[PDB]
Parts: C-alpha cells; structure tokens; sequence
C-alpha cells in the first residue's frame, strides 16, 4: 500500500504552496516515528508537482533545493 502521502499530487490549478501544505500535513500524519520528513518532503514537492511547476523548478535548478526556494520559484506560476 503506497504511503497515502506519496499519492498527493499538485492539482492542475492548485497553487504550489497549497499543494506543499497538503503534502506536509500528510507526512506529519503518516511518517513512522523517527523518519526524517524534510528530505522526503523536498523530494515529493518536486516529483509530485504539476508539469508547470516542475518546469519552473527545473529551469531554476531547484529539483532538490530547500523548500523555501521551491516555493518562491513556483510563486510566479498562477493558474
């Protein structure tokens, strides 16, 4: 059963921060005790982002950057 949080995908018109927030909440609830959240969150923030935000993140070299940088990068994107 793939972790419920691994299936969280950014919607087509969902702002990136809203998506990251849902992801963050899911990880808080679903990660076993002692599992590092931050590296998982960063990885998923990129890999589960919609195509537009993924492009922005790639273009800026933020495919594994701190979450703050990823948030700033996708802010320019408004559905």
């Amino acid at each position: 059963k793939d972790p419920s949080w691994a299936s969280i995908l950014q919607g087509l018109e969902e702002p990136y921060h809203a998506f990251v927030e849902r992801l963050n909440i899911a990880l808080d609830n679903g990660l076993p005790e002692g599992t590092p959240k931050d590296p998982i969150l960063r990885s998923l923030a990129y890999s589960n982002a919609n195509k537009e935000c993924q492009k922005l993140l790639q273009a800026r070299g933020h495919t594994n950057s701190p979450l703050g940088d990823m948030l700033r990068a996708c802010q320019t994107w408004t559905p």
